[PDB]
């Protein structure tokens, strides 16, 4: 009849409220890590079951016809598999932060750079801080990194890391090609995926790749330079001509040391910058869904631990279960028409499912056509004023849109239950507590995440 | 072959680290609701197995002995039932706050005040709210309750649902003999078993019911009050009373509102304060381990969310499986000796598990007695001084005990998968990330939280 039932994990602020609640199953199907999928692939299969009404727990209110939940169906897509994690040794990142600063966003770092071969250097403020000690607990929790006191302020410590990576690489990781400028709260999506792309270029020859902001007016305050928070690559040939001018580059002062870092490749290096739209340094404020659900190639996010707020752990929990790739995913499926027999124009209704982030139902009025939103546009939800995002983030739809009703359900909680993830979105509306979940059986061992890559460092 | 093996609920924050792990499996048997245990009762048979080294997710570790996970013991434990909601009937509850406010707390009231018959009335300021819809927010959610729109302030609200209960209950609300003035932090662990409890006193009798400030020095400042926090209980002929002088009473600047119900009381109720050392105003700052792991009676808690920080929701989550009242229980196992064949002088160790709030590992150095520690004693952890807790708290012992070490997991995450509940107890250890899960295998159904009382409101 149904398709062993898997029961939902449930905190008390999910188990406790009434709440109407539909769950689909997805399964995905791991194919080559470099396979490639749309910006938003079809589902042409019902998907979504029709809402029940639930008291506290699970039990079906008296509310609800059915007296039974509905049997979900198991949606199978093809995710790409997680890349090897051996061209991240090459890599050799370099923090400006405090020990309490990684403690706190330890899960996000854990995720970037756990179960990688990537080394870590940290330079941290002067202080009576046991180095060793610290060093042990965040190694014995996943997080290998090398932290070094310097007298130097956060802005000059972050241009100070030139000096670091020279000594760091010339005496304990010589086998380091690329250095990689980075904040604590730049987030990578896939970070192996990102170092096999850093082998199309020559490693011999100097190299600096990053990003510009999306805010125009950014840029042109600071200049076309790599925005360290969307993370800055250095070849080893560039890191060797920065350190032969680190005299003359570094100042003592409050110069932001990515806008430093590119002034000094500017006028020493004789290396143009690289940009990878990929990398976003999110200059902006507010709601943050656009570039989100914008289905764009996104490999680093920033900025939202502090300019906005996301949860970008919980966001890539589904990354256990379809691999890292499957994170921002778009999927659209359940398209229903209602057509008015007198006049003969239909209301429509399409889901837009953006995986680990939210689930958003479409609703398109008599008057709207189908193609009323280019989902390959970038719908315009933050604060600032969007002309100075046009240049970065292409042609902007707008936020409300004629006769386009648009309900998100946000993802609110997500947890890794053996082979599966159950993703918790929740919309707050006026007539209840509305829930989807969406629980992605993934294979047996995992589905990725860096799960089979624990021996990774050893040896 | 382990004594259906049940995969842990994992969030990313947990699922992304390396972890030392333990599980043990406790089994509630539910006996009569009246059934009464001691404040340490003792486990006898091995309760948690060894540590095991565990890498991301749930992968055993090649850092192990074994590469499997231990098999834990099934412990059987007696745990009352919850009482019936029936006698919340007569309750009336009243709060002067906001919609905001109520929407931030919603899981915590939905605890205390869900699924039961007590009835809510709210004194909210004066603005464009549309009430009727913030009341259907709150109600199809699971919290049913009437929102009064006030022009008084919040200190002259609290005391002006003197006049809010009156009009409530001559129109709306007759079968009301008992009121309660509470505030929106007010968090009672069984509201049934105080529901029960006030049917000992005359209900045509005029009856004043708190408690006192646990602090002396606040007892000394504002007088032998019921302090508010604590949740206050007045008869229905003493609220007679209270409206015949509301005017005489009412003042309209900043005097506390539970104070002027007391000293309003005093003057023209002729009715004495009685006194339930089971209600806690919690006036502390700092680490409130000792009052919640004291074994004493708690049947409400406050300042939770302002003064300290304390998950009471992820307190409760137990009682879906093993009764409300089952939370901060308290059982001691795992008593281990090891002695010196040499002097014949032992260190001992052994575990007390606070149900819902903490896992702490005594150890005894060779010179202490067993005897050293009196569980009965308020163990004083807050931060304020000793001396003016003596009185109300009992005789305290001090945090920091000679020849004592206490290693204690907090209760980290705790969710409710089917009819089981997993509590995630975290120790950040020097050495690593220490987990000890306890999974609750309640009965078929529900152990309680009210999960059969979702038609109890019915009409
Ligand atoms: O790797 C980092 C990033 C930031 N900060 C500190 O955090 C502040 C805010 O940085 P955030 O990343 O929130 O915003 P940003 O400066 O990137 O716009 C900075 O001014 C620094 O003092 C730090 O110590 N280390
Ligand atoms: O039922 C309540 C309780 C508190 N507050 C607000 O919260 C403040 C204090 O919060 P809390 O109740 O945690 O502290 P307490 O007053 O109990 O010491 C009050 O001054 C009010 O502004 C409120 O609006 N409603
Ligand atoms: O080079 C400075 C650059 O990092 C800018 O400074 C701040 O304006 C904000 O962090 C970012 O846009
Ligand atoms: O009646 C006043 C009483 O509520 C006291 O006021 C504050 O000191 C704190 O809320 C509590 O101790
Ligand atoms: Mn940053
Ligand atoms: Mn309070």
């Amino acid at each position: 009849t149904c398709q062993p039932y898997i029961m939902p994990p449930l905190p008390f602020t999910e188990w406790l409220p009434r709440k109407n609640y539909t769950r689909a199953y997805f399964r995905p199907r791991f194919v080559s890590p470099r396979a490639e999928f749309s910006s938003l692939e079809d589902i042409n299969v019902p998907v979504l079951p029709p809402m029940t009404v639930l008291e506290r727990g699970m039990v079906v209110s008296p509310d609800n016809k059915d007296p039974s939940l509905p049997c979900p169906p198991i949606i199978d897509v093809d995710v790409a598999a997680d890349d090897a994690v051996d061209e991240t040794e090459k890599l050799l990142f370099g923090l400006a932060t405090t020990a309490d600063r990684l403690d706190r966003l330890l899960p996000s770092l854990l995720y970037s750079y756990g179960n990688t071969k990537a080394g870590i250097i940290v330079l941290v403020p002067e202080s009576d801080d046991d180095l060793d000690k610290q060093m042990t607990y965040f190694r014995n929790r996943g997080l290998d990194l090398t932290l070094i006191k310097s007298p130097l302020d956060f802005t000059a410590r972050y241009f100070g890391l030139v000096q670091a990576f020279a000594e760091h690489i010339r005496t304990k990781r010589p086998q380091t090609t690329w250095v990689s400028f980075i904040d604590d709260d730049t987030f990578w999506l896939s970070l192996p995926t990102v170092a096999e792309e850093l082998k199309l270029f020559d490693v011999n020859k100097k190299h600096y790749i990053g990003a510009l902001s999306e805010a125009s007016w950014q840029v042109d305050t600071f200049g076309h330079i790599a925005f360290g928070g969307a993370g800055v690559f250095v070849s080893k040939p560039l890191l060797d001509v920065l350190e032969q001018y680190y005299d003359e580059c570094q100042s003592w002062g409050e110069q932001p040391g990515d806008q430093k870092l590119g002034q000094c490749i500017q006028k020493y290096g004789d290396t143009p910058l690289t940009l990878w739209p990929s990398l976003y340094q999110m200059d902006m404020k507010g709601e943050v869904d656009g570039v989100y659900e914008s289905g764009r190639k996104i490999e680093s996010l920033h900025h939202w631990n502090s300019w906005y707020t996301k949860d970008v752990v919980k966001m890539t929990t589904v990354a256990a279960a379809a691999g890292r790739k499957s994170v921002l995913r778009r999927w659209v499926f359940d398209q229903e028409e209602y057509v008015n027999n007198s006049t003969g124009k239909s209301v429509r209704t399409f889901w837009v499912m953006t995986n680990g982030y939210s689930l958003v139902k479409y609703t398109y009025d008599e008057n709207t056509p189908d193609d009323a939103i280019n989902f390959d546009h970038t719908e315009k939800t933050w604060e600032e004023d969007p002309r100075g995002y046009e240049g970065r983030l292409g042609p902007l739809r707008l936020k409300d849109q004629a006769g386009v009703t648009k309900d998100r359900w946000l993802l609110r909680e997500a947890y890794v239950v053996g082979d599966n993830v159950h993703q918790w979105y929740v919309r707050e509306e006026d007539e209840g507590h509305s829930v989807i979940e969406i629980v992605w059986l993934g294979p047996k061992g995992g589905g990725g995440a860096g799960v089979h890559d624990y021996a990774v460092r050893k040896q």
